[PDB]
RNA sequence: ACAUUUAACUAAAACCCCUACGCAUUUAUAUAGAGGAGACAAGUAAGUGUACUGGAAAGUGCACUUGGACG
């Protein structure tokens, strides 16, 4: 790019929710043949 | 181009040429029209030179400059 803003490096925490909550589901139990 | 005759017992008389200039030269005066400047009035950083496209508005190519940015 000819001209590029200052850049500003933002932490992402929309993706420790996902990889908790298969963390979660992969040990979670569930209903009889459900 | 054109031109020294008369006179002279004191001494004087006579003396008279032809051509420049225009359909040239020099500027200026006015007018057919055309075009200017001034006044009034209302993401691609920025430039220089050159070239092409476009009716314009502008865009792009090549080189150059920082009179930009880069914590
Ligand atoms: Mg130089």
């Amino acid at each position: 790019l000819r001209n590029v803003p200052p850049i500003v490096f933002v932490q992402d925490k929309g993706n420790a929710a996902l990889a908790e909550l298969d963390q979660l589901l992969a040990v979670a139990d569930f209903g009889p043949r459900d």
